[PDB]
């Protein structure tokens, strides 16, 4: 919570934001994923709809519940994991293949319920888009799934962001602006060295900004694969030289994206993009780049 930064970006949040908050529990629930009351409630206060409705400002009604489903399904997820089976690559693949099988086709009945939960999600966010879309989609949740499994592999900061990348769930996150907004970036920008870095940058930003909010918490627990840990180690640094340095490199991210942005019109030009196109790109800056950077930060000055 609460350590200051550099996000010169508008801050947003949907209109329909309370009602989504309100109605939260009827998914999880009745997909298995939630069956006590104390476990709705342990829920509710995560604030998983209330960072939905700032990854999302765009969106609305069902469009906005698919973001809340995610975000919900999203540390539904994570908590299986905090387990022993977080420790052995084949618990870990084990589980994830179940999952990841929903990519391909339809989930036996025996499948667990996180499963099922994925499915309900993928099959939402999908419908209505292009083929294409929707296999760029499916590429990127496969390698987020294998982020997990590479992870449970290791029983450095450049071996550390290397992994953590793909666990993070930021691609797949921003990939939902898109269906909830109903647009689509041109795909051959989409691929574009400029705004890959773009990507690379929302992903950065939010594993620092995440890893300092929860210092405290894993800190107690003995944790060493968290950024400031890391830090001290790789330079021999006191915990508050690590901390500093981390809202450094945010600040210089932070910089290098406004650059980056300006460079934007040219690199329209030369992908020769029509009117429509040079919109939706837009809107890919506005609505699913910015909304995922500035979106995460707003969210850890108050909730979660």
């Amino acid at each position: 919570q609460d350590v200051d930064f550099h996000i010169p970006l508008p801050g947003r949040q949907s209109p329909d934001h309370a009602r989504a908050e309100a109605e939260q529990l009827a998914w999880p629930r009745s997909l298995g994923l939630i069956r006590s009351d104390a476990a709705a409630e342990r829920h509710l206060r995560g604030g998983y709809a209330d960072l939905a409705s700032r990854f999302y400002p765009h969106a609305t009604g069902a469009d906005l519940d698919l973001g809340v489903d995610l975000m919900s399904w999203f540390f539904l997820f994570d908590d299986l994991f905090d387990g022993p089976r977080g420790e052995n690559p084949e618990d870990t693949k084990q589980l994830t293949d179940q999952v990841a099988a929903a990519l391909d086709g339809p989930l036996p009945d025996t499948a667990p319920p996180i499963a099922h939960g994925f499915a309900d999600i993928w099959r939402r966010t999908c419908e209505g888009m292009t083929p294409a879309w929707c296999a760029r989609s499916a590429r990127h949740w496969r390698n987020y799934f294998d982020g997990y499994v590479d992870e449970a592999e290791s029983r450095s900061a450049a071996q550390y962001l290397a992994m953590r990348r793909h666990t993070i769930g930021v691609q797949p996150t921003v990939d939902l602006a898109e269906r909830a907004g109903r647009f689509e970036v041109p795909h051959r920008v989409f691929d574009s060295a400029v705004m890959s870095a773009m990507l690379q940058i929302a992903v950065d930003v939010n594993l620092l900004l995440n890893d300092i909010a929860s210092l405290e918490k894993e800190e107690a627990r003995g944790e060493q694969n968290n950024m400031v840990m890391i830090l001290r180690r790789e330079h021999g640094w006191s915990k508050s030289r690590s901390v500093s340095h981390m809202q450094n490199e945010v600040r210089a991210r932070l910089e290098q994206y406004l650059l980056l942005e300006s460079c934007l019109p040219k690199v329209g030009e030369i992908y020769q993009l029509d009117t429509a196109e040079r919109e939706a790109l837009e809107r890919y800056r506005t609505d699913a780049v910015r909304t995922v950077i500035r979106g995460s930060y707003d969210w850890h000055r108050s909730s979660g």
